[PDB]
């Protein structure tokens, strides 16, 4: 590991990973609802409804299952997020703790509903320190929707204790009909949860522990783990390649710049994929300082959210071993500072394809460090390149905190993506790049400006310029600036493991 | 002719309208290109030209066509709004004007490109005193995008003197362009569409002390009269019978009573479609006031131009008058003011439909007036409901000034009305009502509020306060608060008139 | 028409004016230094000495020859109590006057408002020695301005002539040569004092009924020529841009025009003044910080100057010169009737205007007004306005800006500023910003779309409603209020006076 | 110190500046429009027109000038800035290409007008492929007019490529038709030599402050001084603490350049005044710790902030090459930058000028007006008959007198009515504007001598002027200031705005 830079001793050099969680120790089976009925005799048992329905299924103890066909849950409606729970006695006079999760009317269950659901349950289990849980499933739900379901159960009840001065459940019985079309899911699911996981966790790190050097001494740590190939690039090797754009970014800052590139090779029984993620450890604006009010300078250790998941998405592929595939895991990581070394605004810089960018904004360096990895993507030769990163702020105000926007120069790519937002469940939603703000990008003195003069449409802007560094190959760029973070449980998502997972499996 | 109620003599009474403009008075021919060749005789021959490509037609007129074939452009590349134009002697000794105009690479022109040609070519007419005007295509161009060239340039040959203290202009037009035959058909309806585009034009440029709730109504029924509709505007009384609480809650602040436009054509007997434009006179923010930096209160006379856009519909629909359709035009037109009688911010105001609606901010007007518009449409038994309506200033900053967005509850009326948008060539896109932030809608006294307590998406936020007023039928909602003004030249596009008028054509 | 249209029967429906001082009943004397020399006897006596130089009747003149910390410094003071041949009474000051022969206006405000502050600290006669050499203007504005800073305003206290001094002498060499000023200090004072009463009358006193009232009453005291015209008539006159602003106001429109006409034995002379009674920017509203809305009722500062000259050229009586007081009065407010942001209304003179921001209503009032004076066929319009607050930035409080159209007219506008020691300076109308005035549908807009010098603008604006006459417009936004003092300065009235005594 | 440090080897470590315009490539005469009238025989022939009067100039050829003779002016009003082409056959049936130009009304015309002229005309060129070109003067203009037509021609036709990843044709023969041409035949190697210097000026302004910092800026001197053949001198930190300038040193001590004092001299041949010029030279402004975050701060164009610095530049450039008699010239520059760092000067700290006078920073961002004071010292110290500062000082000059005209003061009459002539004859206007006493003390500190900024006085421009003159003790002096002028936010690049000015203050004295 690369020693990391400190100013007093008490510094941190590492970024606290856990590697195990206790889903780890889980064990989960999925029962047919009828043909293998719950039977109620430890633990917790939690069914599933939708409005206005009463329960259909039984439960093999007769105590339980009599108080169940009297049919009385009180005021208990079904409506979305309400919850019911209470203790009952069994046929062996233990105490069994029996809840009603209410869904929202039948049939009409989207991502949204799951992840009330999967909240409303994980409630219950943090209020109780139970070993079996046993959810019955009185609902239609889809396999890929089943799958996200307990992907987001275990995203709300794993807490992270890692910054904290400061026994779980050990069984997890799923029943429903037609359980053995549902089978298949669960070890999915484990694989896809801790991607994410993993995601969020260096999100959430602080970025005094998370910083260029330790987040790239986690990729290769990461990259032994799930048996990838790993190549760490240091300045002299960038300078050598002209990234210039990317090297300006770092000027200001006491970390090296460092960029990551992992491989994973199939086994050849075709399509090879670049995966770029932005990496700005923090993002302090530069000498365009985030002070303005609501710029949130306090939660800019999450602009570094597209590297982290690519390197979800590297765990996910790197365990699962798709045939047939190359893909190639990129992020230019470094850190935005004010110093008497940093670059200011007006400064005209060089990418590494020869263009001259000058800096109408110093906070809007994502998209430089991004024009340097997507002119190093291009140049690997791949069938298609795919960027995420907290670009735009302006995400929240068109699609918001929920739908990620994915923009584009190929209409293929472009549906593989929103393809794999559905069987990922990770929303997103196409949006244009308008040609006509194209010239509000151009420079008197340098070949383009990185930011508008007359367009206020900063995410399509930003698309504008990402564009200029890429040449003819299919490409796509996914703002996650919206749905990276959780502002109402100040927390990240882990947004985009699972739909980059799902795009690199299905091709 | 209902009485304008004026503050002193001098305020006036009516809307200025120019019912004749000079294209009434010009002779437009499509004539084939090398069947029918230009005859260099008199006026400016302008030639339509790709980059990097030389002119390929022929004149008649030997001296100029001696000249042309000498192949010598000087410096004119082609590139896109560049033009080059002189005068050069004919045959018979007079001075014509030729000049080229660059249209962009061959095979890429979209509306963008049309929109920069005719401009361009605009430039040189309104530098000049021709007579007779010939344009040679020399560019492969579709007939729906060939009709969009002449609205467009017709739009930015005819200026607005009518607010000036202070014929003159082309008689014929001659079209040049292979297999002309096809292109016929477009020029009545370039005549039609362009004058609706010119008289929404009109209603949105004219200042708020002249475009009122009561000359806007007083406008809308002399253009009923004009081309044949049937008119009824309802007045405060027969609205408070109705109960629009939210509509008459909006206008009591204002010297001008409310006035309900509501507009019908019915074809020949040889669908019901129901059509709403936010109309809005003049937009304060009430108590709300715009007092922001960037608040563009100046220009607030545009938030009716989803009126102005369905008025100009209904010319274009009263004058082509299709069989087989029913179409009711709907605005409900009041003006947002400060004063002793005006409605407060937390104001609880009951809607049409019985839903109660807490008013947390006024500024947030428009939909309070669509919302009981919504529930006058639907009472009509119609098909399919579309309004268009400066609603929300967030369409800046996702898709910004060039394309709308569209808004809907029925995917096969939303995609009717993406169709209408490439025929129409008035650009739209679509965006998702997104139901997670529904709930940011609640009121804890209120049925509903009319803005988000957390949720910044605005446009998506308008999109589902509107809905919870659809009952039961396909309704699209078009939000053209980025497109309708353009900010750069100082005047409106009249955004929406072709696209609806499309909309109802085509089914 | 008359009276003052009430919400309660509380508001007030008349603007308190005190139209005798205390000045009044002081008797003001000159006496040389050196000839008939100061008899020392009982009361105050003041001297008035420069840095550095020392002292030069009873038995203190050889108590004439001690001061020590009294350095003569601009503003610095002390006192004394003495002998006298009769003996045991009196008061004896200094007050310093900075270096001999550097003495402006700056320098006698202070000296002034020294000696005033011993003066409100303590008797009936008082005796200023001057051993300063300073000429006979400025020696005008020295009691013009101890008047200014002696008389307190109590019109709008709720507490209730035996306060105050009743005998003034005034020692100074060759004293023969200003005993003509004290006259003309006594009418100064008081027109800049009648200037400062309308321009301090709150809003809800001073409004565009009772202020052309006040006008009314003034006019009947100096026999002025007295014309207001109201709504109808202005209707009729097609005074549009006026007219807007005032549509969302309680009060209606008046239109004030006096006439003075001198004895012939010639040069006719409009003055406009801007007379917004209260402006609180309209639905352009006031609300960002520093806009100041609360002190809004010194819009109207430009026509309290106008009738202080009015009171001042009616008292003098000059010959052979006619002079029109013109102001469009009105009040700015927000209503259901108010005019609107990008309204477009049209001027008296037929052109058309687009109102870009409903807060500079100042300039559409002075546009009907200028052409309403060019209308009376007079040599010089001269327009005296808060209009900008740029002016801050530019020459900042002390100092006043004048643009114009004719070069010879601004320059007896400067002349007038160095003999009533009002200072002004000036400013160029420069014409590349024009085209930053030109609307799209209109044909003015009434701000600029890209220029931010922002009294530059508005000058290029007034200009557009002048067609053939020489025309000078002061901007005095910045120099009308005094902020740290908290009250007005009467700017105006003198430097106009000046203007037209001297033709 | 002389070599500038990078923190990448990327960083640039020259300014490119391009020594060869297109215009020392092309011949340039001036002909009379009668004695010696246009052949009309090949390019392009412009004529310059006022609105409303008919061609009254001849040209030889006879087919062109029988055209002429004939109006053909049908939609050509001679308004500002209009414009009509033509391609005619000429007597040996050849086309040529002949274009008006309207000036607007007759005896009308002023340096607005002529840069609007100039520039119609460049596009003509542009859009014309003719290398040789005619121009017939129909208008009345003065010799320092006509100049100025000439020196904005070459600022509109010659663009700066220099940080362009992309890539020479340009016009070789360029005849004036003007009546009494023999009086105007001296201004175009003056226009050429003005035109330069403004390009050399405008050039260091554009760019940026990575390629710009204060090494390669002093750098840029050394190499002009050369070039010119002008007496250098650049100190280094070590002999300006020795100097005890705390105030100029302080503003640089957040920046990883080093402060570098420009000086060059230039002495006339005798055949005896002493002039000293001075320019503001912060490669760039952050503010300091008073950042530059609020709306409408500009922080990305303050490159410009050396536009005083670039200005003197430019006219030692001119004074070296036009090189006048009996003259000595000091151009002075204390170049710095201004940054955030642990290093920095804090809002708040008290610092000592080389004049003993101690000043509070009330405003780190207030910084040029500090350097400025080291200067003014440093400058009367010289024993000079002039001092004149240029800078971008305050951004009021927006508020007072906007984008066209600069402001000047000054403690003497005499100097400031020089720099008002100069103004005239360069065509670079200027304003006079006052020093107002009454708000001096608004800078008095509790407990330095000085602040360099008011807190209740609002006309920040006046102040800097006070706080200025407390650093000249008895030297007739003037303070000119461009922040409103120098950068053309309309156009987007800079004006070179004094250049010419200062040149003609030197040469006519
Ligand atoms: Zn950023
Ligand atoms: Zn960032
Ligand atoms: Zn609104
Ligand atoms: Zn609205
Ligand atoms: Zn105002
Ligand atoms: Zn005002
Ligand atoms: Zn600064
Ligand atoms: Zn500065």
């Amino acid at each position: 590991a690369t020693t990391v830079p400190q100013v007093v001793s008490l510094d941190p050099t590492t970024i606290p990973i856990d590697y195990h969680t206790p889903i780890d120790d889980l064990s989960i089976e999925v029962k047919d609802i009828s043909a293998e009925a719950c039977p109620a005799d430890e633990g917790l048992i939690v069914f599933l409804l939708n409005s206005q329905i009463k329960i259909n299924s039984s439960v093999k103890d007769n105590t339980i299952n009599e108080f169940l066909k009297e049919g009385n849950m009180e005021n208990f409606t079904g409506k979305l997020g309400t919850s019911k729970s209470f203790y009952i006695a069994n046929d062996q006079k233990k105490y069994v703790s029996l809840a009603y999760v209410g869904c929202g009317p039948a049939n009409e269950e989207t991502e949204l509903e799951i992840r009330k659901v999967a909240y409303a349950l994980v409630t219950l289990l943090h209020d109780s320190k139970h070993k079996k849980v046993s959810i019955i499933f009185e609902i239609k739900i889809e396999e890929a929707l089943f799958r996200f379901f307990l992907e987001h159960l275990f995203y709300e009840y794993v807490t992270d204790e890692r910054f904290k001065s400061a026994d779980f459940i050990k069984n997890l019985s799923l029943h429903i009909a037609n359980a053995d079309a549902y089978k298949g899911q669960i070890d999915k699911a484990r694989v896809y949860f801790y991607g994410t996981y993993y995601a969020a966790q260096l999100i959430a790190a602080p970025s005094n522990y998370c910083n260029p050097v330790s987040l790239s001494n986690a990729a290769v740590e990461l990259a032994q783990k799930v048996n990838l190939e790993c190549k760490i690039l240091d300045v002299k090797e960038l300078e050598e390649l002209k990234m210039g754009a990317y090297l300006s970014v770092g000027k200001g800052s006491m970390y090296p710049n460092k960029f990551i590139h992992l491989t994973y090779k199939g086994a050849q029984t075709k399509k090879k994929i670049a995966l770029i993620g932005k990496g700005i450890t923090f993002d302090s604006g530069g000498y365009n300082l985030k002070a303005a009010p609501g710029s949130m300078i306090d939660l800019m250790k999450f602009d570094m959210s597209g590297c982290a998941a690519v390197l979800g998405c590297a765990y996910c592929i790197g365990t699962i071993k798709p045939d047939n595939v190359e893909v190639h895991f990129l992020s230019a990581v470094c850190e935005n500072m004010v110093s008497k070394n940093s670059y200011r605004p007006g400064d005209i810089i060089t990418a590494s394809n020869g263009k001259t960018i000058e800096v109408g904004n110093t906070d809007a360096e994502g998209r430089l460090t991004l024009a340097d990895a997507l002119v190093y993507a291009e140049k690997l030769g791949v069938d298609y390149i795919v960027d995420i990163a907290t670009l735009t702020g302006a995400m929240l105000y068109s699609l918001g905190t929920s739908y990620a926007g994915v923009f584009g120069n190929n209409d293929q790519l472009i549906n593989k993506i929103l393809s794999s937002s559905k069987t990922s469940n990770e929303p997103v939603w196409w949006l244009p790049i308008i040609n006509e703000y194209r010239s509000s990008l151009n420079s008197k003195y340098a070949d383009l400006n990185n930011i508008s003069s007359s367009v206020k449409a900063s995410s399509v802007v930003a698309s504008l310029f990402l564009k200029e560094f890429i040449e003819n190959t299919p490409w796509a760029h996914i703002d996650i600036a919206g749905v990276s973070w959780n502002f109402k449980a100040r927390k990240p998502k882990g947004f985009g493991v699972r739909l980059l997972t799902e795009f690199v499996l299905n091709d």
